[PDB]
């Protein structure tokens, strides 16, 4: 029993992180077979991050202007090239800790774990979403740019984020390991506002079925809902509107307790529109929606 | 910027889970040097776990009995000995992946990192706080058990906790890895309630510390307070009494914020006092006591 925020073990991950200088810039990168993957702005002066002309800037840059270091062992770099907003840097070793990996591109409400690095070095694990705004709540310090998101299924590491920059309102902003974006921002120190940061509806409905699994069940109701009805709530309280296809992947969590899908959104409607009272649900005073129902199946299975 | 639940990377402890085989039980196993560490309850058939005589089971297991699986690799058991709650099971291989390494006890209020595993296969990794009443608020299923926690001081691996059992309230109790429980508990299965679970006042205050570093600072009033006043909100309100060397510890995150622990005393008594009036505080609608002073400081650093 029990229900933790819990991260993926992180030592598959710890196994591929390298330091990346260029000039003066320090940050991470992902060591897998001979690529060295990192932020692209690896190449810019904090000056350069205002207007920064990326082609340009790495005209300017040669193989051996890329400081690439695993552990205490330096690395030969042998070729880069710019994919998108990552560079990937050739070296001339394998590493010979690449796990069985995958590069994926996650939707919004997708959970995945953070390894924050400085210097290369491990520092510590979390577990994110990908936010219906395409920014992650993370914690990232100065030189933690390159730290990448991660899920593992069984021995393969699909990588799904590389730490990019932080807005002026503290969340986080990163690319796919092909370097594109999640959502609308860009690598360069410019007014870039997040949208609304709507719940993640199915993530809740699956925390509550967590709940429901680990005894805390005093939310449970009377009533039931419809979609439309839920949906015309969820609006009124920036939750994501939920789909069928959010009802038929809450299917195996249903089945599990026997609390119908849209009975346990009725119970969602109501403690949106009463609150908590003062009452707590898995140790939170808020609805969490940072576990997908695969994360709860996981978790309880 | 951000403020995260964070764990350590857990690689280093990754690589000394083992799968430790008595009977018919399978729990996770320790193997550091040539000694793979697990709980003594290994020896138990359920039926056992009512009432057990460890010294009597014990005396009908041999060596050949304990199966020891590194992957998918048997180690060879040469020697077997009882210490208090865990079995020490001697190994004619030293765990080539052994991490620097110490045994803590640690303290109600410290802060460490779990490794939960089955099948001594590596399944999770979330941080726990040893509570004021010496149990944990994990997050175990069956077969997790031998599961550790620990802190990482660089690259020395401090192991501070081995998983043994969950209280029919849903909380956990386990050992220190000498096999001392922490807390009243016992490994068996039995009537054993959790005394108050009183929050840990100083690593509230850390965590209100990092709050104010991190840009929330709604809370902060201009209030003080003394120790003996604070003391008497605690005291009503089932936190910790705060001491000087709580005040001391808090130093500084007191001079990095300029807000004197005092100052920030009496923002935590109208915190509890007042509640949040529905405001959350670093993403929580309650006050986190699971980050520790040397936490933030980590962290924040
Ligand atoms: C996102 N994430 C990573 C790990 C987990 C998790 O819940 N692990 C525990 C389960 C229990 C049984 C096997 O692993 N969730
Ligand atoms: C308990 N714990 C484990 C890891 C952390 C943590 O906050 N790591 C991030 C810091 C930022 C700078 C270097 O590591 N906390």
């Amino acid at each position: 029993s029990g229900f933790r925020k819990m991260a993926f073990p992180s030592g598959k991950v710890e196994g591929c992180m390298v330091q990346v200088t260029c000039g003066t810039t320090t940050l991470n990168g992902l060591w897998l077979d001979d690529v060295v993957y990192c932020p692209r702005h690896v190449i810019c002066t904090s000056e350069d991050m205002l207007n920064p002309n990326y082609e340009d800037l790495l005209i300017r840059k040669s193989n051996h202007n890329f400081l690439v270091q695993a552990g205490n062992v330096q690395l030969r770099v042998i070729g880069h090239s710019m994919q998108n907003c990552v560079l990937k840097l050739k070296v001339d070793t394998a590493n010979p800790k690449t796990p069985k990996y995958k590069f994926v591109r996650i939707q919004p409400g997708q959970t995945f774990s953070v390894l924050a690095c400085y210097n290369g070095s491990p520092s510590g694990v979390y577990q994110c979403a990908m936010r219906p705004n395409f920014t992650i709540k993370g914690s990232f310090l100065n030189g933690s740019c390159g730290s990448v998101g991660f899920n593992i299924d069984y021995d393969c590491v699909s990588f799904c984020y590389m730490h990019h920059m932080e807005l002026p309102t503290g969340v986080h902003a990163g690319t796919d390991l092909e370097g594109n974006f999640y959502g609308p921002f860009v690598d360069r120190q410019t007014a870039q506002a997040a949208g609304t940061d709507t719940t993640i509806t199915v993530n809740v409905l699956a925390w509550l079925y967590a709940a429901v699994i680990n005894g805390d069940r005093w939310f449970l109701n009377r009533f039931t809902t419809t979609l439309n009805d839920f949906n015309l709530v969820a609006m009124k309280y920036n939750y994501e509107p939920l789909t069928q296809d959010h009802v038929d992947i809450l299917g195996p969590l249903s089945a599990q307790t026997g609390i119908a899908v849209l009975d346990m959104c009725a119970s969602l409607k109501e403690l949106l529109q009463n609150g908590m009272n003062g009452r707590t649900i898995l140790g939170s005073a808020l609805l969490e929606d940072e576990f997908t129902p695969f994360d709860v199946v996981r978790q309880c299975s």
